[PDB]
């Protein structure tokens, strides 16, 4: 509930609900730099490596994500800034 893998399986299924076929990048990863606000607003995002056709269509998706808040002051801290890995 509060975990930060349950949380970081939740930014990456949010990305994923606003990702249009992403199945069509299955087996290639992304890790993505992201910067979320206390609420979960995303505040920046930036491309870190792995696919580079996965990294500009996650990056676009996750600019639509409803994020939902960090469950925990300790999630929080991690995901204000963290890399995360988006493997579709």
């Amino acid at each position: 509930g509060a975990d930060i893998n349950n949380y970081a399986g939740q930014i990456k299924s949010a990305i994923e609900s606003k990702f249009y076929d992403a199945s069509s990048y299955a087996g290639k990863t992304c890790t993505l730099r992201i910067k979320l606000a206390p609420d979960g607003m995303l505040l920046d995002i930036k491309p870190e490596g792995g696919d580079p056709a996965l990294c500009q269509a996650a990056l676009a998706a996750a600019k639509l994500a409803k994020i939902p808040k960090p469950p925990s002051q300790a999630v929080y801290e991690v995901f204000k800034n963290a890399p995360l890995d988006f493997k579709p």
